[PDB]
């Protein structure tokens, strides 16, 4: 039958694109996580100076 | 008269088709089941994948 035929094929590309699709989510979880440190680090740097309050001493020996 | 002969040769043809008639109905029933069994193998075989889940870890030792 033309009946038969169709229905295994259709059961493998629905299993195919469920295959596929499962990648793409974890996927796009990992890329959004690392983005997302990026910019954590960025500020971090900018607000971390230092400064020197006052005269500079030299002990002579 | 012919009767007396034709009676004969009339129940040996019936006797044939007998005897054709039973091969033929045993043989179109071995036929059905072994065709019924391919489809039902064919549907297993495409819904037994298998897929990785996570990331793959190497021991050093």
């Amino acid at each position: 039958i033309t009946a038969l035929e169709t229905a295994i094929i259709l059961i493998a590309f629905v299993v195919v694109a469920s295959v596929f699709a499962f990648t793409i989510l974890s996927a796009g979880t990992f890329s959004t996580e690392r983005g997302k440190e990026a910019v954590y680090a960025g500020l971090s740097e900018v607000r971390s100076s230092i400064e020197i309050k006052g005269s500079v001493v030299i002990i002579g020996e």
